[PDB]
């Protein structure tokens, strides 16, 4: 009871938003049956054949999810593209944000963004689900203080090599530790503010760079403290890599001082937002606990 | 406390849609456009119709920024230029009087209960923040989703003011259930008009007298009992908004047996899509 079958006439599709490997995102409308009002949605349109019972037998666990930081299905249309129906995230991806923000962004909200990524994770591998695609475009935000991961379950269909372990490359070997590799590119990609990864090194290539001992630099802003945790994330031993549990402690104590472990230009500029903006946003775009 | 209320700029909210007026001003659809931000969010507009009366708004605004209740909609923003303007969050519904009007063939007692116990719940809160609403009608209940309905605009409506209030201008707790049960006859009747036709300058005649709004056709006698004890003359024997809580509740649990309609819930399936989608706050 946690995803609705909809009808084609009860929603439209009225602007595209975006792609990825999976798919077409828009901006949609729900009406409701017998009502006058358009609800905003945020509609997947798919693009893989081979079922009737793959699709919806995943699409149950995606609706199952129960967590502030991780994105929950809400509705799925099968007509002949698959329609996914979420709810909308008015800021887009946090790739983007941070990227078109990346003059306004502090340590603070860098660090607690680390934290709430870490919290959905924790939240995934805790339901025994591997999201096999973790990266900063699939980090949506619904405020600026509060995001949220999306698109996992996708594993219906098919590949994000630069965000990918070793073991993922070479063997297929999808695990939660897995999972811990591909967060540290995440904070990779937040620390520097949307910068590519391997930029310019082609995909066939990057088993080969990680076999003999390369990684991603050290973001600028970061010290020794942050670039420590994500080298750890990138061990090839998965099981020597750290836990999801414990990047949630590390990177709220970091989050305490977050001076201390950041070295932005015009930090003490840019604060989190004062209870009084808090309580406005909270009120009008997320009411959720 | 104080951050509870947002005080805004003109620039970053625009009116872009009139949704309505009543006693005080118009009330638009509109969108707050955040600083350094590209998006736009909804939010409604009252703009009142007619620097130091603002010190008096800002004072009444703040206790109606402070309310938090399920079933109490809470003021959030104001913007002081000439007319002022007030902030909160847009209902894509409307009120709770259009809704069941347009909808009056295909609402059923379980909802028409629950809408009274959730409207009990909205008032019982606010006595215990001791706070008079003064305005309490079924145009002052907002539909957040058919499930689920806040009461609004707090901070004459003769028809239905308690007795002591037309003659007196004593509002209480106790006139505001005198308010709840003409709200319950409207919601009972599908939006029918109290008093029809009555000039409200003869509504306190009619009323010492004790003429009373009728028994509506589906209202069984237990729920008309209920209605005619809000509008007792003595204020004290009337009901209290936490009984009123039980009793409601009580009928909830067999609809049928205390409403009589024709042809008489969401699945969780069907609650759970609208809270998610329109409605997470926790209740
Ligand atoms: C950042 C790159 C990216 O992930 N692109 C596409 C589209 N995605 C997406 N975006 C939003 N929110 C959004 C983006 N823009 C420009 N406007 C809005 O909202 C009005 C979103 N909300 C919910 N979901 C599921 C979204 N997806 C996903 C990628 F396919
Ligand atoms: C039933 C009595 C009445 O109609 N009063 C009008 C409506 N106003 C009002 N409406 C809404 N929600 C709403 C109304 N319509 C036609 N569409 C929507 O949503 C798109 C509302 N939300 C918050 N506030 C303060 C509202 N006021 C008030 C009177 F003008």
């Amino acid at each position: 009871a946690l995803l609705r079958i909809l009808k084609e006439t009860e929603f439209k599709k009225i602007k595209v938003l975006g792609s990825g490997a999976f798919g077409t995102v828009y901006k949609g409308l729900w009406i409701p049956e017998g009502e006058k009002v358009k609800i905003p949605v945020a509609i997947k349109e798919l693009r893989e054949a081979t079922a009737n019972k793959e699709i919806l037998d995943e699409a149950y666990v995606m609706a199952s999810v129960d967590n502030p930081h991780v994105c929950r299905l809400l509705g799925i249309c099968l007509t002949s593209t698959v329609q996914l129906i979420m709810q909308l995230m008015p800021f887009g991806c946090l790739l983007d944000y941070v990227r078109e923000h990346k003059d306004n962004i502090g340590s603070q909200y860098l660090l607690n963004w680390c934290v709430q990524i870490a919290k959905g994770m924790n939240y995934l591998e805790d339901r025994r689900l591997v999201h096999r695609d973790l990266a900063a475009r699939n980090v949506l935000v619904k405020t600026p203080q509060h995001v949220k991961i999306t698109d996992f379950g996708l594993a219906k269909l098919l590949v994000p090599i630069k965000w990918m372990a070793l073991e993922s490359i070479l063997h297929r070997i999808y695990t939660h530790q897995s999972d811990v590799w591909s967060y540290g590119v995440t904070v990779w990609e937040l620390m520097t503010f949307g910068s590519k990864p391997y930029d310019g090194i082609p995909a066939s290539e990057i088993s080969s760079i990680l076999e003999k001992g390369e990684r991603l630099p050290q973001p600028p802003i970061c010290t020794i403290d942050v670039y420590m945790i994500m080298r750890k994330c990138w061990m090839i031993d998965a099981d020597s890599r750290p836990k999801f549990r414990e990047l949630i402690i590390e990177f709220s104590k970091m989050a305490r001082d977050p001076q201390r472990y950041l070295v932005i230009q015009g930090d003490e500029r840019m604060h989190l937002p004062s209870p009084t903006d808090s309580n406005f946003y909270r009120a009008l775009m997320d009411e959720e606990d």
